[PDB]
């Protein structure tokens, strides 16, 4: 029974192959495939990708951030984790013509959408109780009433908020499912970066399933992963070579070391990555 | 290497081998798989499905109305096409709440979403003239201005709205992509009733990348399809057994017939299906 590492591997392959040359926004230039999709086994194991270490830590906090609805790249970033910084900074805040926004202030993120989607947004310091639909905990309350529902969506593309952000989201939505109590989940990533992104997007979604797992006393199942644009820029091509001679390591397991009653309950130390056995990380250029 | 309608009947038999046995809303029963993906070409041929006939006249004047940005059952059944007719009766409105509501008010549904997405609803006979965000229009305007971007998204899915509408969306979302002068689609559906349902939507997005490609000046590229949950109901499995063993003839064409600039122009005799030779219809509940 394959790795799940391959199917990872396989598109990086693919586009690597069958990709075509575009621009974009840096002009550093990709090459990109349309339209991909990977299904990733959560049961018993926690597809956490072992050919490149995974800023594991990165994927905790930022989860705990977007589930406390935060749109503050600061309060990311007190924790170790500064992925969201430059797009929080004076200057990048004022590239996009927000000049008097505090630094740090994401606007309307994911934060946002799923905890307060369609609130009017005012900045990250202001409280939005009970403003918008709360989309993550009606997931939840759909799951353990009505599992069968085929309408167990989270939503975080909302264009008439698009202009208030720094960055438009990539992940544009995720669908839940359950049968025979087991979770699964789809996400809709509308944009790919298959060298740096995706494999900490995987771990980020793999997890948020097991967290409402946990919650609702189902059993992780699937995680589908869905792209839009998907590719990989020139310059990580010779990394990413070199990233596909390394065979896989099993995938480790995630313990839930806690009884937790409500997603809010949830703490960094709750969780604990057991087996985990990457290769060396290689590195790759941002901005 | 499977092409075109081997990929809609190759997901039927992964459905069929596969699928797990679910309830639903209805009780009926379907068999179920989680996430699908499928691609089908545009260039030079058109995918409407000829192992089954499926309802074209529908397709065409079903987009006419979501671009219109109508959001009144009664105007698309004005035109022939009732699919809409239940969902907007007296009593199915009164079901919901809504006993204020005119028969025929789906709510805030596609054509509201594509067209004033943000705005407030009101009622279907209300002028919402430059009120919320034209997504249909953004889209054609990125892909006219800049066709490498990666944002070229259109949304039906709006939270905030759902307690208004009739039924929530199926086709959640949709994205485009530019790249040597091809434009491709692809579409989130949450739900996909295999037998009735998808073939008509695989054609309903096939149709709308046509018509942004005329509008843009591009080719049109792939239609890829992607579900979430993919059903087949049981009452339609020995419909879909023998739709199965017949072999597809080629896709038709689809030709479109004048010259036309903006989206709003398009009209149903602008269009013509060419060459289709699709095999007789099965009845499915
Ligand atoms: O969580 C994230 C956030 C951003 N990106 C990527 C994809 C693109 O390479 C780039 C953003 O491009 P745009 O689609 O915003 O234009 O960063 C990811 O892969 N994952
Ligand atoms: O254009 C459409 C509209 C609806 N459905 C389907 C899927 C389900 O069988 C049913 C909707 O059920 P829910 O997913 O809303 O629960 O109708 C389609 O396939 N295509
Ligand atoms: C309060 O007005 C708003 C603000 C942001 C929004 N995003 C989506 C909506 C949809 N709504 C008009 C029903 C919205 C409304």
């Amino acid at each position: 029974p394959p790795h799940g590492e391959l199917q990872y591997l396989g598109q990086i392959q693919h586009i690597l192959r069958c990709g075509v040359r575009k621009d974009d926004r840096t002009g550093t230039g990709t090459l990109s495939v349309f339209g991909m999709q990977a299904r990733y086994s959560l049961r018993d194991e926690f597809p956490l990708l072992t050919t490149k270490r995974v800023f594991w830590k990165g994927v905790l906090e930022e989860l705990l951030w977007f589930i406390k609805g935060s749109t503050n790249a600061k309060e990311l970033s007190s924790k170790g984790v500064k992925i969201w910084d430059a797009n929080g900074s004076r200057d990048f805040l004022d590239s996009l013509g927000f000049s008097t926004r505090e630094e740090g202030d994401l606007g309307p993120v994911y934060g946002f959408q799923w905890r307060h989607f369609g609130a009017e947004y005012r900045d990250m310091e202001s409280d939005y109780s009970g403003q918008g639909v709360d989309q993550l905990q009606r997931v939840i309350d759909t799951i353990k009433t009505n599992p069968d529902d085929r309408r167990i969506i989270m939503c975080a593309w909302n264009p008439r908020d698009l202009p208030l952000m720094a960055l438009p989201p990539c992940h544009a939505l995720c669908q839940f499912y359950v049968v025979n109590s087991e979770l699964s989940c789809q996400l809709y990533q509308r944009s790919g970066d298959m060298g740096l992104g995706v494999p900490f997007n995987i771990a980020s979604y793999a997890l948020l399933t097991y967290m409402i797992a946990h919650i609702t006393g189902l059993k992780p199942g699937d995680f589908i992963h869905t792209l839009g644009d998907a590719h990989i820029y020139l310059n990580h091509i010779e990394p990413l070579k070199i990233q596909l001679q390394r065979e896989p390591r099993p995938f480790p397991k995630l313990r839930i070391l806690r009884k937790v009653e409500k997603i809010d309950d949830f703490k960094a130390e709750d969780f604990q990555i057991e087996g985990y056995n990457p290769h060396p990380t290689i590195k790759m250029e941002m901005a």
